[PDB]
């Protein structure tokens, strides 16, 4: 199984129909189910990997998460529910030109550090995505001391580290995934260069948004190819379905090619629809799609 | 009785640790602490003139789905709801609310049943001596000016957070229908510019152009002169959400009891400096007692 240590959200997305006490009216507002966690391990559960999520929820509006995982066979054993709390809630409001800015409200996500990653069965991998800070740091060690290798993905998370614990999280990972910003301020942060983190991983993996992306690993570089989105409409959530599809690749023994590939067609997959989760492509069509893009099949 | 027309709204309200002025974007930022409170320009101005013991008859709308809080807060206060509609399958306007360190704020307003705020006529609405027309649904704005300037009631026009919808053709068609006109200081820029008006001309064509200074007091331009208000020191600075809507409670009750421009001023400012003492719009509660001795301590005299 794979352990997904994150977020796990209702996002509120807001629409501004465009792009000192100043208000925007923003007429429509759509919910939907998010969270990094709650995103990758969808992504993961629709390749058909076996998608562990590891975070926190808070009981007062916790049921319709809980049951939107039932319903997708996502197991709910690392999934703790807080009493009397609320469940994270991202306020991102969005203009004419898919520009967005997230109001991120972490309600229960600031007890992560509830969960003990050392403590779960059967996790041959992980990943430690954005979430509480002192969740993120002791999942980082409760994984390292496991043995467990994992991605180390600190996104939103990454204004909450300081030099230090920044580069003992990079010692700790087996893999670092980010976008090219966040590169940019990990280097800045840790005052490593990037030849730098990357000598400490197994693998860097830089998107590069529209792109496609990067590989950095010991003895080469992968350039990965974008897939051509058949619309663009919400680009919420295509990073964690690119984390999705690159830990099925990692867990399945793929070459970084292969793997970073498929991490490629799930992001472009999920720019096409509103929300995070709200992409539904079958594994049948995602190995056709694979093959339309790339000429092979996974 | 004095109308209010204007937003009735649930505000969530939050701070941000920066200013806003050193900060494809993907911008996310952490908001650790969201306080709910009752809100919209129409029931904050309500709320204010309620505490000086004036008639406030609000007019707004509120969506059926959340609706009933503040439809039992208003009857908790004794404020009449005759011309405040639920509209059914709709939710209320909500406001979300981002105050910086140099307390300035932005806001994302949903504004749900405020879009429908033309439902009611003004013109309809008895025993009105006074109004005003504040931040609203742009339709309902215009109509409410419409049918209060037909029905010959005085209003003040207060465009607030409502100016972006309006042109230069109806925002000076808006101030030659209004008997006031109420902004702060950026926003009579901002009206300048639009109708090509400076401030003198906009002061010809009402009876007063008030404008808000934040906590440099006020400026009242009239007929005949211009009356600088001072600040009235605040006992501790909380929230500035609301402070203007406190201050035109002030101005409202001022007017409908004949007070001079200069007093009328003193007692808006002072509903602003006790505004901003407490969290959200309305949980500020002096009594009139209180404030007429904060007034003559404040100011030298009794209003
Ligand atoms: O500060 C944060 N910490 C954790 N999760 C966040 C933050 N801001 C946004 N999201 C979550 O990021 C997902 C997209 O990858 C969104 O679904 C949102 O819920
Ligand atoms: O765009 C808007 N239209 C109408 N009302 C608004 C808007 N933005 C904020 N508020 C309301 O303004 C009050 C402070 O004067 C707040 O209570 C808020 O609900
Ligand atoms: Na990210
Ligand atoms: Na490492
Ligand atoms: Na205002
Ligand atoms: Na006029
Ligand atoms: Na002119």
């Amino acid at each position: 199984a794979t352990l997904i240590c994150g977020s796990i959200a209702y996002d509120n997305i807001m629409t501004f129909e465009g792009r000192i006490n100043l208000s925007f009216l923003v007429p429509t507002m759509r919910r939907e189910f998010g969270g990094c966690a709650g995103n990758i391990a969808y992504a993961l559960n629709l390749l058909g990997g076996d998608a562990r999520m590891m975070g926190t929820l808070g009981a007062v509006d916790a049921q319709p998460y809980l049951d939107r995982m039932d319903a997708l066979g996502l197991s709910r054993e690392y999934v703790r529910v807080l009493p009397d709390t609320y469940s994270a809630q991202a306020m991102i409001t969005t203009d004419l030109d898919n520009n967005q800015i997230t109001a991120f409200h972490p309600g229960a996500m600031m007890q992560s550090h509830v969960n003990h990653a050392g403590e779960a069965k059967d996790i041959k991998l992980a990943i430690v995505g954005p979430d509480g800070f002192q969740g993120m740091v002791q999942h980082t060690e409760e994984l390292a001391q496991a043995g467990v290798p994992f991605i180390f993905d600190p996104g939103q998370g990454l204004p909450l580290f300081d030099g230090a614990t920044l580069r003992r999280s990079i010692e700790l990972a087996t893999y670092i995934a980010v976008n090219d910003y966040e590169a940019k301020l990990v280097c800045d942060k840790t005052g490593w260069s990037e030849d730098e983190i990357a000598s400490r991983v197994q693998a860097l993996i830089i998107t590069r948004g529209e792109h496609g992306a990067t590989i950095r690993h010991r003895d080469g570089t992968e350039q990965i190819p974008a897939v051509r989105a058949e619309r663009v409409i919400d680009p919420t959530g295509c990073g964690d379905a690119f984390r999705g599809g690159l830990l099925y690749g990692i867990e399945h023994g793929f070459d970084w090619a292969t793997a970073g590939r498929l991490a490629s067609l799930m992001g472009a997959l999920k720019i096409a629809h509103q929300g995070p989760q709200t992409y539904a492509p079958t594994r049948a069509e995602i190995d056709a799609r694979f093959e339309t893009a790339f000429g092979y099949r996974p």
